[PDB]
């Protein structure tokens, strides 16, 4: 496909990374594709990498990531070639430990962005991703249908806590051609 969603302005998302090295938008995609999105990670939880051409809605994630790839090479001259992601399905119970996506290893993952997918999520749900911030300060994000979280994939660490039912997203990472050939 080739259609591109509706999305807020990337401008903001840019400027966030810049001045606190990660940003979070509500409602970064319609509605109709967030649903659509959730439908195809239960498809291929019954690693996946994503590419043009496997269904609509991932075709239209794409769209709307090579466009933020653009404006943060624009904005902040990363020179990232790439956009990777995969569904994520974690069962009640399953938590992922503090951690940080890019190692001091040369690692090509530069910037990281996460897509959730769950309707009607409440509090009492858990599953928060936690990030750990500058001057210890700790951001709890719910993973709220349409909500992306975008950040600095070699600064900022951090962790989910357990769910209590089902969480899905969308998660990737924008990457370097990186000095191994
Ligand atoms: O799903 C989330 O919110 C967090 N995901 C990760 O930290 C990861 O996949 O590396
Ligand atoms: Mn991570």
């Amino acid at each position: 496909s080739h259609i591109s969603p509706e999305h807020p302005m990337l401008a903001a998302v840019v400027d966030d990374l810049a001045t606190h090295g990660w940003s979070q938008q509500a409602h970064f995609l319609p509605a109709d594709l967030v649903r659509a999105l959730a439908a195809e990670c239960r498809r291929r939880d019954a690693i996946q990498w994503i590419d043009p051409g496997q269904a609509e809605a991932c075709d239209q994630y794409l769209a709307a990531m090579d466009q933020l790839r653009l404006a943060i090479n624009q904005g902040l001259f990363l020179g990232l070639e790439d956009f990777e992601c995969h569904f994520a399905l974690y069962p009640p119970g399953a938590f992922y430990r503090r951690h940080l996506d890019r190692f001091r290893d040369d690692d090509r993952r530069m910037v990281s962005a996460v897509l959730y997918l769950n309707e009607g999520w409440q509090p009492h749900d858990g599953g928060q991703l936690r990030m750990f911030l500058a001057d210890g300060v700790e951001h709890d994000v719910e993973p709220v249908a349409g909500c992306l979280v975008v950040f600095l994939s070699g600064e900022v660490p951090h962790e989910v806590l357990p769910a209590g039912r089902e969480r899905l997203s969308l998660t990737g990472w924008f990457r370097r051609r990186g000095n191994d050939p």
